[PDB]
């Protein structure tokens, strides 16, 4: 992923707040490692600019008129451009972050960061590495217990070596009902058989 | 030359504004605050020519910093710079004698220009927010407008009453409400005020 243009990078900035866009572009332009900065007020402008010339890094706000930076990210990847993408946003919504990562964003950082932080991010992605907001990583790495009350009881039974039929009896349900829960439980815990499911939910502290 | 303070809770923008201000030839120094409390604390110890204040910030807003600057009677010009178009903010800022109020739609070049403007004793009010706050609905009812137009044609209350098929007491009640609405001393003056206000 390393693009050996760290001393003369061509970037684009899409950001709909005009005072921030202007200030970002002025300071990037002054950096010795930056060759040029293309500026876009919204995601449709970004895309139009990227249709007509190459950039090494696109720096994208999420919330913008017409097309969001997430939509631009997806366009950039669908076009197979040789362009790193750095999302810079105010928003800590987990869904935006997950969407960016599913589109292979190179970095996702918050407007809590400084310009110096941003310059580091741009060198990191151009050298083929990723940078993900620590706060957003944390947020997303902590999951609820995904299991219903019944499913937990089943798993515990499973742990003790019980058959579905034995568990059925214990919970005063039909064998068919227990088999349904197990199916459900395999899918939720991304486990394969019934004993993987059991160590998965215990090791993740869910019983 | 210029000694400025910037108060702005978004870190990336505060950093970028401050670096660019610092680079300006007639800017001497730039003090930074990330909330209004920090801004008041800096202003307690250090003299500043101009304070550039965001509105929405934790703990104390720019509008509260502004008002503090004024009760303290400092020789500090104040420029508010905000994302928000909310009329209330602009109104409160002006009632506290803000020197400039501008939106983050504006450029950094515009901001510099605004700095020179306030230091020259002039004001710079967002053209958009000015137009918004000065644009209100006509304060008169349709019926009141018809009465005023009659008054402007020289008609008596009886003549207007016969024109509108109402009692002259009903016309007298329209006039009474008009006078109070418009704070006018008499019916002919009321018609003058309405006309020149663009309400007929
Ligand atoms: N992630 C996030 C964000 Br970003 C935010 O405000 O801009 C609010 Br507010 C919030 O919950 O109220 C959440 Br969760
Ligand atoms: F407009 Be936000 F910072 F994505
Ligand atoms: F935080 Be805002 F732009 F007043
Ligand atoms: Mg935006
Ligand atoms: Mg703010």
């Amino acid at each position: 992923g390393l693009v050996p243009r760290g001393s003369h990078m061509k970037v684009l900035v899409a950001e709909d707040q005009s005072m921030l866009r202007d200030a970002m572009c002025q300071l990037l332009t002054l950096q010795p490692d930056v060759e040029s900065v293309l500026q876009a007020k919204n995601g449709q402008e970004a895309i139009q600019l990227l249709e007509k010339e190459s950039v090494d890094i696109a720096i994208l706000d999420v919330e913008m008129p017409v097309k969001t930076g997430l939509e631009v990210l997806e366009w950039i990847r669908s076009e197979k451009l040789e362009t790193k993408v750095v999302v810079v946003t105010t928003f800590k919504r987990a869904g935006y972050f997950e969407r960016a990562v599913k589109a292979g964003v190179d970095a996702y950082v918050l407007k809590e960061r400084s310009i110096a932080d941003l310059m580091q991010t741009l060198h990191t992605v151009l050298e083929g590495r990723k940078e993900y907001s620590p706060e957003l990583m944390e947020m997303v790495m902590t999951r609820p217990n995904p299991l219903t009350e019944q499913e937990i009881a089943v798993l515990k039974g499973i742990a003790r070596g019980l058959s579905n039929q034995e568990i059925a009896d214990q919970l005063y349900l039909s064998n068919g009902t227990i088999r349904n829960y197990v199916t459900n439980i395999l899918s939720k815990l991304d486990a394969g058989n019934r004993t993987e499911a059991a160590n998965i939910a215990k090791e993740s502290g869910w019983l």
